[PDB]
């Protein structure tokens, strides 16, 4: 398993502009486009995006794009972040994934505010981290998938995605 497969399972694959949990205009792999009420808004981003007249459909090429950027921006977004990078560098490469996920669903500012969590990460308190991180609007709001990213953080396994 790697980054890749474990977003793509997390997120699915759209290939009609379609709202997300939170009722924000989304396509492809998770790939946010407006948080804004209009679908027109959201069309326009969406050609802006493609580089072509959508018409609120793509393609699953055009979806694969929009993910390698989006996982590649994640990655960029963690090492230029001064309170990540740390807990990044001192991460293995199973967990690395996971706040890659992490970011990647959240944003690198929604991240970072986990102050707690990353100190509990950075210090291998693996268990006391998973407490932590359920304590959040993240765990309560998306609980499938935040207990999937959690228990990569206690294990530090593939475990929880080799079900799926």
């Amino acid at each position: 398993m790697n980054i890749f497969e474990m977003l793509r399972i997390d997120e699915g694959l759209r290939l009609k502009i379609y709202k997300d949990t939170e009722g924000y205009y989304t396509i492809g792999i998770g790939h946010l486009l407006t948080k804004s009420p209009s679908l027109n808004a959201a069309k326009s981003e969406l050609d802006k995006a493609i580089g072509r007249n959508t018409n609120g459909v793509i393609t699953k090429d055009e979806a694969e794009k929009l993910f390698n950027q989006d996982v590649d921006a994640a990655v960029r977004g963690i090492l230029r972040n001064a309170k990540l990078k740390p807990v990044y560098d001192s991460l293995d490469a199973v967990r690395r994934a996971a706040l890659i996920n992490m970011v990647f669903q959240m944003g690198e500012t929604g991240v970072a505010g986990f102050t707690n969590s990353l100190r509990m990460l950075q210090q291998k308190r693996w268990d006391e981290a998973a407490v932590n991180l359920a304590k959040s609007r993240w765990y309560n709001q998306t609980p499938e998938r935040a207990k999937r990213v959690i228990t990569t953080f206690r294990t530090g396994t593939w475990d929880a995605y080799k079900n799926l």
